[PDB]
């Protein structure tokens, strides 16, 4: 459980982010591709993308970027009571996208990389353990979801 401190730390960053969704959302699913290329696959959408170049052209990328980081948005906004947010989104992601736990791990990783590259101003030490608590709280509770949809994760 975050206390309000760390949710301060992770909404005062969030606030950055939303700046400039479209762009933060490029950011973290090409960092995410270039670092772990096998995540591309799951997109059906975008999986022929070849180059950062060509993921960078792509509208359909941005505005799948955009969708994510502000789901995610919405959840951090809740800070923890984000039951019915997770409802929808673990079902899509466990049923229809196939998404494992592992890959959810490297969205984080690469949210925590950008987030430490754009907002070292917001982004210290402290603010980035916040961000990471808050990610791993989100990835807990959509981990017992999904358990309960049948989905091994
Ligand atoms: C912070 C983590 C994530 C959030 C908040 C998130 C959120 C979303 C949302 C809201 C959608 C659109 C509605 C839906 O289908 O549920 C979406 C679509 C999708 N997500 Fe995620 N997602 C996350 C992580 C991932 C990861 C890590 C992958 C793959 C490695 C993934 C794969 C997909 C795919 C394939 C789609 C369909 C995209 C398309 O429209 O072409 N998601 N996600
Ligand atoms: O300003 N929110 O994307
Ligand atoms: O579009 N989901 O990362
Ligand atoms: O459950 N939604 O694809
Ligand atoms: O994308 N992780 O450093």
């Amino acid at each position: 459980v975050l206390s309000e401190g760390e949710w301060q730390l992770v909404l005062h960053v969030w606030a950055k982010v939303e700046a400039d969704v479209a762009g933060h959302g490029q950011d973290i699913l090409i960092r995410l591709f270039k670092s772990h290329p096998e995540t591309l696959e799951k997109f059906d959408r975008f999986k022929h993308l070849k180059t950062e170049a060509e993921m960078k052209a792509s509208e359909d990328l941005k505005k799948v970027g955009v969708t994510v980081l502000t789901a995610l948005g919405a959840i951090l906004k809740k800070k923890g009571h984000h039951e019915a947010e997770l409802k929808p989104l673990a079902q899509s992601h466990a049923t229809k996208h196939k998404i494992p736990i592992k890959y959810l791990e490297f969205i984080s990783e690469a949210i925590i990389h950008v987030l430490h590259s754009r907002h070292p101003g917001n982004f210290g030490a402290d603010a980035q353990g916040a961000m990471n608590k808050a990610l791993e709280l989100f990835r807990k509770d959509i981990a017992a979801k999904y358990k309960e949809l049948g989905y091994q994760g």
